[PDB]
């Protein structure tokens, strides 16, 4: 018997670090005045309010928040992150709450790449880090590109007019976003390798953090508030 105390004091209120990309719409995204918004950032908060913790969110990029999460120098990150049994090794991640997937394409007009077998002799990029840039690496003598990354969506996107790429591979729900916000872009063959996104924290970290996001977001989709959400973003 060395001492208990029999009336625990909750955590409550508890504010987290959370890392995010810098733009990757309509999951996260500035508007004119440079606040966050977009779909993960929307989920997140009401997940927060709904679960009692509040959230630092910190625009990193998404490579730089994978870092940073194995770094210990954020608690969590929401990023449009694909749940992958290889990083299943080094996170934990929440329930899933959107299916996803890679999509590659090519600039608006763009008629000498309509599939896959037309990459050969091309330069075909993708952002660091990411489920794209693996895809191009498993691809890359199969279809007979090069490669190039970027760490960003903005050097990605840039690509395409300034004769860095002649194709690029992004998350499919992005690029659909994307072709209707009116960006130069032609959509090249269907969806490529499936996955779910996840909010994540490193491996045998921040369990309470895993506990009220997966309690929150059951919360919104029993309430309605995640369909509204999405809709709001996609409808
Ligand atoms: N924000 C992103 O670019 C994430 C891309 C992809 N879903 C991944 O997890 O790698």
């Amino acid at each position: 018997h060395h001492g208990e105390n029999l009336y625990f004091q909750g955590m409550e209120g508890k504010k987290y670090t959370i890392g995010t990309d810098l733009t990757f719409a309509p999951f996260e995204f500035q508007d004119s005045k440079g606040k966050y918004i977009g779909i993960d950032v929307d989920l997140l908060d009401a997940i927060a309010k709904d679960q009692d913790f509040e959230v630092d969110l910190k625009p990193l990029g998404f490579d730089s928040a994978v870092q940073a999460i194995q770094s210990k120098q954020i608690d969590g990150m929401i990023a449009g992150m694909s749940i992958t049994d290889e990083r299943k090794k080094s996170f934990d991640f929440s329930d899933p709450y959107f299916d996803s997937g890679l999509q590659l394409a090519v600039k608006k007009g763009n008629d000498k790449i309509k599939s896959y077998d037309d990459l050969k002799g091309k330069t075909v990029a993708a952002k660091v880090g990411t489920e794209s840039a693996n895809f191009l690496e498993k691809n890359k003598e199969k279809y007979d590109y090069t490669i190039k990354n970027f760490d960003d969506a903005t050097g990605l996107y840039k690509a395409l007019e300034n004769g860095e790429a002649d194709a690029i591979v992004d998350d499919y729900p992005v690029l659909g976003y994307a072709v209707k916000n009116g960006q130069k872009l032609q959509l090249v063959g269907d969806k490529e390798t499936g996955s779910s996104y996840g909010f994540a924290v490193k491996k045998g970290q921040n369990p309470e953090l895993i506990k009220k996001f997966n309690a929150g977001l059951k919360n919104l989709k029993d309430n309605g508030t995640y369909d509204k959400i999405l809709n709001n973003y996609l409808a």
